[PDB]
């Protein structure tokens, strides 16, 4: 037994299944949830676990690093660019389905081109952005980012988020990307309430998946783990509730940390998950 095998074994086997009923009517107590959250290992990687020269200039935070086993590598198919590094991980969706999301930090001014390279390479058609009133990496009208031309076709303000219809063109090929900006979500905090979050999840679910093999949904926030983690854990929890009438929230969080260290930052965020999914249960047939 080493520290890492202990970590991996916990994340791989821990679980606390909650029926619709137990979720709505008899959840674990706030104290039980705090103690449970604290037992979940972070699965952060040490800087000694990435061998990527000069990656630090492309990280917003020195301690929040992409796990190499699930890291998104930039193959540079479209650029004369240098190495393969972006702080972003592939995230498994419902039932362990691969590459349903890419959790990444919001672009820094020097990684905007890398972010757009990733959107192209991975055939991303949906971006979910979580923020509070981070750069303006999309254009007002039209901008070129490296080899890519991005144009905004439409901008629609909803009560809780702004939906932008964008296009990305490389050479002859121009793709549609839907962009959803959800504000009023501070880092290390929860949304103001669960309703706006559930309506964000519904907005994502109702987005048209035209592709034969759909790309990953890009979810980002400042660090790419707290608000990013809450969002993705909420969607997966809704999916489990709807398909099976139960949710294993502890398992969901553990599975997300296998994909990217530190997903879901606070016990309060973890408690809000339970609260949010208790509400979603009530919408169910």
């Amino acid at each position: 037994n080493t520290p890492r095998e202990v970590t991996l074994h916990f994340l791989r086997t821990a679980g606390h299944p909650l029926t619709r009923w137990a979720l709505q009517r008899q959840p674990p107590s706030p104290k039980q949830l705090e103690e449970e959250f604290l037992k979940i290992p972070s699965n952060f990687v040490s800087p000694e676990d990435l061998d990527i020269p000069g990656h630090a200039s492309k990280d917003r935070y020195k301690t929040i690093l992409p796990n190499p086993q699930s890291r998104v590598c930039l193959g540079r198919a479209q650029s004369q660019e240098d190495g393969d590094y972006i702080n972003a991980n592939y995230i498994r969706g419902y039932d362990g389905k691969e590459k349903v999301y890419i959790a990444t930090q919001g672009p820094m001014p020097n990684t905007v081109s890398d972010f757009w390279e990733m959107v192209w390479q991975e055939e991303v058609s949906l971006i979910v952005m979580l923020t509070q009133l981070c750069v303006h990496y999309w254009p007002t009208e039209e901008e070129t980012y490296g080899p890519f031309q991005i144009r905004i076709q439409d901008m629609k303000e909803c009560p809780e988020y702004t939906v932008r219809q964008l296009t990305i063109q490389y050479q002859e090929e121009r793709r549609s990307v839907k962009h959803i900006l959800f504000s009023a979500w501070p880092d290390h905090q929860t949304p103001e309430s669960a309703g706006p979050l559930l309506r964000l999840v519904a907005e994502v679910e109702e987005s048209p998946e035209t592709a034969a093999h759909p790309g990953p949904i890009v979810v980002h926030s400042s660090a790419g783990i707290g608000r990013t983690g809450c969002f993705i854990a909420t969607r997966i929890g809704c999916q489990q509730l709807k398909a099976r009438g139960e949710v294993d929230i502890l398992g969901i969080v553990c599975q997300l940390r296998l994909d990217r260290g530190g997903m879901i930052q606070t016990a309060e965020q973890y408690q809000f998950l339970h609260h949010t999914l208790a509400l979603y249960a009530g919408q169910l047939p």
